[PDB]
């Protein structure tokens, strides 16, 4: 079964892993350690953005607002932000480099916008979400120790809530397109759930990666003549020193989506 890949999977890996698949055309669900807590890594970047585009719902001139970026204000892995010292970029550009790029920088100015994590968190409670939380900021938050509840959700919660972000009630037309349009030009998940995917598949998709070897992908997916498919594997390994895994995140996805 399904359900025996999986646990094979893991076992033979090493170590934990959560997988929560929802098929929109039934709202039926493959369910995986779905109710047990993973640290996000960049995968929680993917709600500061959403926070950002809900007040962009009331604010027009908001996504355009500039945001100066410092020496500074570096920190680890910026890609995109150390392009642009003694320069600014939008709150639009930021949202753009946070998430298809996974610049460090660009997310912890989204935080700052926001007034700090515990703002993420709120905005994941108004969507419903009761089990995201939020609790630092880059690069500390991918730390992932075993047992720390700190930024951390859960497969099915974050499907969930992937699902009405981009496919749903939470935001308004506009702003649902822009997250769309986003996650589809991602560069960072080409290993990860797209590799166990049939190619011709349309994947918007965010990755995460942290301590103890945790390896994290949240995607959206549109096969070419079915309804869409969300789908979050998270994976996470007792030594603090683990390699990442994305390939165990592609075999994950082939076991699911298979027939």
């Amino acid at each position: 079964s399904v359900q025996q890949q999986l646990e094979a999977l893991e076992k033979s890996s090493g170590g934990r892993l959560g997988v929560a698949l929802i098929n929109t055309a039934d709202n039926s669900q493959i369910l995986y350690r779905a109710d047990e807590r993973f640290a996000m890594c960049a995968t929680s970047k993917v709600m500061a953005a959403a926070a950002v585009l809900k007040q962009s719902e009331s604010d027009k001139h908001l996504l355009n607002q500039r945001v100066e970026i410092k020496k500074s204000d570096l920190v680890n892995y910026n890609p995109i932000a150390e392009k642009h010292v003694n320069g600014t970029m939008t709150l639009a550009e930021l949202g753009a480099a946070a998430l298809q790029y996974s610049d460090n920088t660009a997310m912890n100015k989204l935080i700052a916008h926001l007034g700090g994590p515990d703002k993420v968190t709120a905005f994941a409670r108004s969507l419903g979400d009761e089990t995201f939380r939020l609790d630092r900021t880059e690069p500390t938050l991918n730390t992932a120790i075993p047992g720390d509840p700190r930024d951390t959700t859960t497969p099915l919660a974050m499907a969930q809530t992937l699902k009405n972000l981009t496919l749903g009630k939470a935001l308004a037309e506009t702003q649902r397109a822009q997250l769309v349009t986003w996650l589809k030009g991602n560069t960072t998940g080409s290993a990860s759930i797209r590799a166990g995917l049939p190619k011709s598949w349309v994947v918007g998709d965010k990755t995460g990666s942290g301590d103890y070897g945790t390896t994290n992908d949240i995607a959206v997916i549109w096969p070419e003549n079915h309804a869409p498919l969300v789908l979050v594997t998270y994976f996470t390994q007792p030594e603090q020193k683990a390699e990442n895994r994305n390939d165990i995140l592609a075999a994950a996805a082939k076991i699911v989506t298979h027939g």
